[PDB]
């Protein structure tokens, strides 16, 4: 049904290294159209796979449409067609508002049961497989009409299935953001072999986005402003060697505000994130625990 001939580009949302993301119009109806670039094509195919053979579908990830070629301006353009959440990132709306209690909790069950979902394998016949996503962020997060959240962007994800017990790590030049970089990578520790070692990355990344949304939620007349983790440390576009001193060398974590312990929502969050941001990666809790303890905080 829907073809990229049939869509019409009308704005650019976003622009990078990944390529482009575009507001289009599908028989009136709006749509996202990720436009990859020539060095990402891994990830398109990733992403494809993903969506078209595994088949994801939940609603705390970004709901595919269709996969689609298109040949313009004599070159081949790899695309991507998702359904258009006119919020746009999490990173954009942390940005635009601040959240009460019930925003901000809304907000991180539904990216702990986005991921729960990822990491959990469903089995039996034509069962989706276990996948860790390797490039959470607060960027490849959407924020629905509803208040939830759902993961984009699966173009590093990697699989494993029980039964088989095969793992599959693909072949992608693509690196994580740097930012987001768990210690293990940073320092090139991780068992790469270990489908364990991927989730324990995510649930890392995930601590960094659970603080970037506890800072926005208001409690006794006090909020932060929206920062991006490690904001004090770090400059723009960090470097490998930068988030290294910072996260390996000097062990630092983000900084949990004083104002935070007189709020009893902050304070349990508070301990959330600290126990997603074990240096030790057995240590730090799986996506399930995450996605429990935040249904019962209140
Ligand atoms: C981050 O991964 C993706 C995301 C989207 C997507 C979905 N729904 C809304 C937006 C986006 C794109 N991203 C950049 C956030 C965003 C931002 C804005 N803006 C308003 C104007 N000022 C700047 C911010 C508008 C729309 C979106 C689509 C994708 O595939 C088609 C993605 O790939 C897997």
């Amino acid at each position: 049904r829907t073809v990229a001939r049939d869509i019409t580009l009308l704005e650019c949302v976003g622009k990078g290294r990944y390529g482009e993301v575009w507001r289009g119009s599908w028989q009136g109806e709006n749509v996202a159209v990720k436009i990859f670039s020539s060095r990402d094509e891994k990830s398109w195919f990733r992403e494809t796979e993903l969506y078209n053979t595994v088949m994801l579908r939940h609603e705390n990830i970004l709901g595919f449409i269709a996969s689609d070629m298109t040949s313009r301006h004599s070159s081949t353009q790899l695309w991507l067609i998702t359904h258009y959440h006119e919020m746009g990132s999490l990173y954009d709306y942390l940005q635009l508002t601040t959240l009460d209690t019930v925003s901000c909790l809304r907000i991180v069950l539904s990216i702990a049961s986005g991921l729960a979902h990822l990491h959990i394998e469903i089995f039996g016949t034509q069962g989706k497989p276990a996948i860790a996503h390797r490039d959470l962020k607060s960027k490849n997060i959407l924020v629905k009409k509803n208040g939830q959240c759902c993961i984009a962007d699966l173009g590093l994800a990697v699989m494993h299935s029980q039964s088989t017990n095969q793992l599959d790590v693909g072949n992608n030049p693509r690196v994580g953001t740097k930012r987001y970089m768990a210690p293990e990578v940073l320092d090139e520790t991780i068992q790469v072999d270990c489908f364990d070692s991927y989730k324990r990355v995510d649930i890392w990344a995930f601590g960094l986005v659970l603080w970037e949304v506890a800072r926005r939620m208001v409690s006794n007349g006090i909020v932060e402003d929206y920062k991006p983790p490690f904001y004090d440390v770090v400059p723009n576009d960090p470097s490998f060697e930068d988030m290294r001193k910072v996260v390996c060398v000097d062990q630092q974590r983000p900084n949990i505000p004083n104002r935070w312990f007189s709020d009893p929502t902050l304070t349990s969050l508070a301990k959330l994130m600290k126990e997603c941001w074990y240096q030790n990666p057995s240590a730090r809790l799986t996506a399930l625990r995450i996605k429990k303890t935040l249904t019962k905080i209140d």
